[PDB]
């Protein structure tokens, strides 16, 4: 089977998306995972928001796995400097119908109480325990504690375009950061094998979140806007 | 031991190049692979472009592979897109002392007389009995017919810029092409074993060609420019 879909800007209650939390889209067409009021971006704020239907990554009866391409635009804006902003933004895939987990450096994807499997590729801001130099780019599978990561440097309010592609063969999972306004660009890569850690329906989407209020720092927070979004996937078998 | 080196520019008679068949540097300083007069490509042309020290990319004692990246710009112009320009240019890596081989569909790399091991990263515009539609991204291990391809559309006479990565811990090899002016990003991965391939010292370069007589077709043409280059290798040993 092949499944697709695009959005070149989204609508206030598109069918196609479940926000979750403080996820919500903009009048001017632009989906704000995190809280931002009267154009400031707030702390303590986490917001997810999944593709409608589910998504079948792998066939139990063929054993195949499915390829797939993921293209999006986000912004990310850093309104204060000091001391830190926080937390980013991340694309994922997870088992369908699960609910926001933990905010802060965990992006709303991880739930230590009860914890669901999950491959993301992360869009890291502030500096936790377990990384290193900000902001990176990160491949992580189960855990925040990525397995590859590299360091790049964020276009400030700027728009950011990211390809992800999945190829089943290689088992490859290689994601594209590119700032056109800089003419930057940043590639990583590592090998992820989906049938390994995934269910065969899961859902895709991206989450984000702001900084918690543990840090006792209200200026620990930034915008995490998506631009645009497509998707494309193929199951052979 | 860490080796690199960066070309912003291409001066007249490079003391680190080696320049071979009709490969040449430009007054304006561009590196020209193939033939051009008067501000024309012409046909039957074959041309190369080696960095002059051979590059360490593994060490048999230790056992340890290199991990590498490159990135350059290039430009390829097509003044005549009927009847089809051909055939492109190369990225590759082949063991020192080489000669330019085949031209055409070969792009000056393949030598069926006495074939020579190589690992070549391809901007193929031909296409040839081996190939699918073009033009295409597509690795090379050894052979012209690739083991991954992509499809790209070309920005005629505009800039390119490729970002080549190659990881040794997980052997992948992936290129990233973008047309700045377009906003376009494709991306190609693979897995490709060096040391299973590659002698340990080895000359880096690009390699490119116009359309071979045997077409009967003096359109089959197009320029292969390499705007800047940089590359560097990190082999722990
Ligand atoms: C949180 O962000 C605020 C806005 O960026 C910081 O205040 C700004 O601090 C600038 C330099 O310290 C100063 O030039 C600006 O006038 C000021 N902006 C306003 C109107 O708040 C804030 O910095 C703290 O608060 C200011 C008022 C001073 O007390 C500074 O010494 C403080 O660092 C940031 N707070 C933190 C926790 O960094
Ligand atoms: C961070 O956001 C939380 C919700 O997104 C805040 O909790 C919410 O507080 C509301 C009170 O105004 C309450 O109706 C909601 O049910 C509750 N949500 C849940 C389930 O936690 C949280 O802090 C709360 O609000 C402040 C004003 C105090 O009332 C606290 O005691 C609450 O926990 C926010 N964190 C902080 C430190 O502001
Ligand atoms: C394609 O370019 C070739 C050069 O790499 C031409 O081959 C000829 O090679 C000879 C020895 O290597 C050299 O003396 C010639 O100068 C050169 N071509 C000439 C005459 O300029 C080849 O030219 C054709 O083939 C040669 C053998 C001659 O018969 C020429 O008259 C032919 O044009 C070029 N092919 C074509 C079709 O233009
Ligand atoms: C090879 O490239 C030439 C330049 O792009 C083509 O000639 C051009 O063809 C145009 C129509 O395609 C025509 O309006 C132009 O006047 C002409 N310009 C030149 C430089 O002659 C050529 O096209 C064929 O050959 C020429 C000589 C004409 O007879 C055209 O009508 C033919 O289509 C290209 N050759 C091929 C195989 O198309
Ligand atoms: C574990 C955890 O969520 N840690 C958070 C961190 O991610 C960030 O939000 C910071 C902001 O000041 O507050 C805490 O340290
Ligand atoms: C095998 C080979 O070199 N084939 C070439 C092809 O690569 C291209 O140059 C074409 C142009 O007319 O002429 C031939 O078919
Ligand atoms: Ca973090
Ligand atoms: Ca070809
Ligand atoms: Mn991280
Ligand atoms: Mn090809």
């Amino acid at each position: 089977k092949t499944i697709s879909f695009n959005f070149n800007q989204f609508h206030q209650n598109e069918e196609q998306l479940k926000l979750q939390r403080d996820a919500r889209i903009s009048s001017n067409s632009v989906l704000e995972l995190t809280k931002v009021v009267n154009g400031v971006p707030t702390w303590n704020s986490t917001g997810r928001a999944l593709y409608a239907k589910p998504v079948q990554v792998w066939d139990s009866t063929t054993g195949n796995v499915a390829s797939f391409e993921t293209r999006f635009s986000f912004s990310i804006r850093q309104p204060f400097p000091r001391p830190h902003p926080a937390d980013g933004l991340v694309f994922f895939i997870a088992p369908p119908n699960t609910q926001t987990g933990e905010g802060g450096g965990y992006f709303g994807i991880y739930n230590p109480l009860s914890p669901y499997p999950f491959v993301a590729v992360e869009f890291d801001t502030f500096r936790n325990t377990w990384d290193p130099q900000i902001p990176h780019i990160g491949i992580d599978v189960n855990s925040v504690i990525s397995t590859k990561t590299v360091p790049f440097t964020l276009d400030n309010g700027g728009i950011a375009n990211v390809v992800i592609k999945y190829d089943a063969s290689t088992k490859i999972l290689h994601v594209v950061l590119v700032f056109p306004s800089l003419g930057t660009i940043y590639t990583i890569a590592d090998i992820v094998d989906l049938k390994q850690v995934l269910p065969e329906s899961v859902n895709v989407g991206f989450s984000a979140a702001t900084g918690d209020p543990s840090g006792k720092q209200r200026n620990a927070t930034e915008t995490h806007d998506i631009l645009s979004w497509s998707f494309s996937a193929s199951l052979p078998g």
